[PDB]
């Protein structure tokens, strides 16, 4: 019963993706030229508009339609309110491709009611180790390395349909429009991530989250207080000692990162990255773009110890609209990004990051349990969510694997 998703070149079932035992694609093999030169159809009064994303209004009129119409959980207490500023580092790092970013306005008086984006990036997705040497036990070891080299692929994000508009199938004609948009530039394979169950992911992950403004959690009703707390005098207080913070770094020689440290971080991201089955592969001018701080937006400090770079962590900003209550209108979330550590352990290093996140004002700092997330969960007190963030591929054959084995960080 998926009228669009069984018409696609994805796993159907989770029984079909059991099966898989090489990377590799679906659908059969075609060119540009087979591409259609001619936009998808759509009724009479709406139109296809690409956005200018250097442009200051496009931006503005971009964020609105997130601001009121994108992601928001079922009793509707938080929706994501990504900043404008947010948008424009997420939606044009090096490279990217403007016919890429797919909105639909109405034809009448330009309102906003349809957006999704597409984003270039070079990603590893060839056979996960686990099968590898099960191919090499098969002797099908040339069949299980045919995709090896990183692609340069597309991944997708911010899909977004007016509340107004909402189940007129109005999604499936967005994908459809950014499909062949891509497949005009000659890319046959794109990457994605959802909150929701859809055909067929190949690799699940738990949110977690740290709270670093535990009064102001309870109060907006992002957490409760623990039924163990009611057995205290004075249940709050002891929420706050438990999640407090030093004031300061510990990480003696901890600094942002500046732009002579785009190779060494490079280097060091690079190596660490290489040991997962999927993961980026990021330029000089990709890692200055995605990683150097920018003021609201990210934040990325390394650790300099006798003028060499170590170790660093990244983390970057979206809030959420408190919709229901009044003494507040924004949830400060801080998200885990990249990082690598060799001189220090993992958990030390992340301790700053919330010492620093803490300090700037953030509320909570949220991670989903890829990358080593989960080496650091219970020493630093983080806490299991409600949500599980799962990654797909289109086009794309591949086994079920561990959200561990997974390094490709999405905004
Ligand atoms: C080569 C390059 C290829 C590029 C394309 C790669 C594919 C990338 C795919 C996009 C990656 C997105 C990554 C993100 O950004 S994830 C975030 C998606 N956005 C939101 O959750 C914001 C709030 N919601 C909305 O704006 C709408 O409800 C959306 C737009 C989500 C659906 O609109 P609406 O509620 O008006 O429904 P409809 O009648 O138009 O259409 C119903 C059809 O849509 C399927 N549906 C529902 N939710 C999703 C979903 N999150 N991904 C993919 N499909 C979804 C559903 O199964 C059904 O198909 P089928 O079951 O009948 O078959
Ligand atoms: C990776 N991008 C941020 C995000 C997170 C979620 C989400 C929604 C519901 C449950 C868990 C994650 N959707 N989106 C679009």
């Amino acid at each position: 019963a998926h009228a669009f998703w069984s018409t696609q070149p994805v796993p159907q079932t989770e029984d079909e993706t059991e099966k898989i035992v090489f990377a590799g694609p679906m659908d059969e093999p075609k060119t540009v030229a087979d591409i259609p030169e001619e936009p998808y159809p759509i009724a009479s009064t709406f139109e296809w508009w690409t956005p200018n994303m250097e442009a200051a209004d496009d931006i503005h009129a971009i964020y609105e339609l997130l601001r009121d119409n994108y992601v928001e959980d079922d009793d509707s207490m938080f929706r994501f309110n990504y900043s404008e500023e947010f948008l424009q580092w997420a939606l044009c790092p090096p490279n990217y491709i403007p016919d890429w970013h797919v909105a639909v306005r109405r034809k009448a008086d330009k309102k906003l009611l349809a957006f999704i984006a597409g984003v270039p990036v070079t990603l590893r997705m060839g056979t996960p180790k686990y099968m590898k040497v099960k191919a090499q036990e098969k002797g099908e070891g040339e069949e299980a390395a045919k995709y090896d080299e990183p692609r340069h692929i597309c991944e997708i994000n911010f899909l977004c349909v007016h509340k107004q508009l909402r189940e007129k199938r109005l999604a499936p004609i967005l994908i459809k429009e950014a499909t062949r948009r891509v497949n005009r530039t000659n890319v046959w394979q794109a990457v994605y991530t959802a909150g929701v169950l859809l055909p067929t992911p190949y690799a699940s992950g738990q949110y977690f989250h740290r709270s670093l403004n535990p009064e102001k959690l309870v109060e907006i009703r992002f957490s409760g207080i623990p039924a163990q707390y009611q057995k205290f005098q004075n249940p709050m207080a002891m929420l706050k000692r438990n999640y407090q913070l030093p004031s300061a770094p510990k990480n003696s020689g901890l600094r942002e990162m500046k732009p002579s440290d785009v190779p060494q971080v490079r280097r060091i991201l690079m190596n660490y990255l290489d040991s997962f089955d999927v993961g980026p592969v990021f330029s000089d001018a990709e890692i200055s773009h995605y990683l150097l701080p920018r003021d609201g937006v990210v934040f990325t400090y390394v650790v300099e110890n006798d003028k060499k770079v170590t170790d660093f962590f990244s983390f970057y900003r979206i809030p959420s609209t408190v919709i229901g209550n009044s003494n507040y209108n924004l949830l400060n979330a801080a998200y885990v990004h990249y990082y690598a550590a060799t001189s220090i352990p993992l958990h030390q290093l992340i301790l700053d990051l919330l010492i620093v996140a803490h300090s700037r004002g953030f509320d909570v700092c949220n991670m989903v349990e890829i990358l080593d997330n989960r080496s650091f969960v219970e020493q630093l007190k983080f806490g299991a969510g409600d949500g599980h963030l799962r990654y797909y591929f289109y086009n794309w054959a591949y086994p079920k694997i561990k959200p561990s084995q997974v390094a490709l960080v999405m905004l």
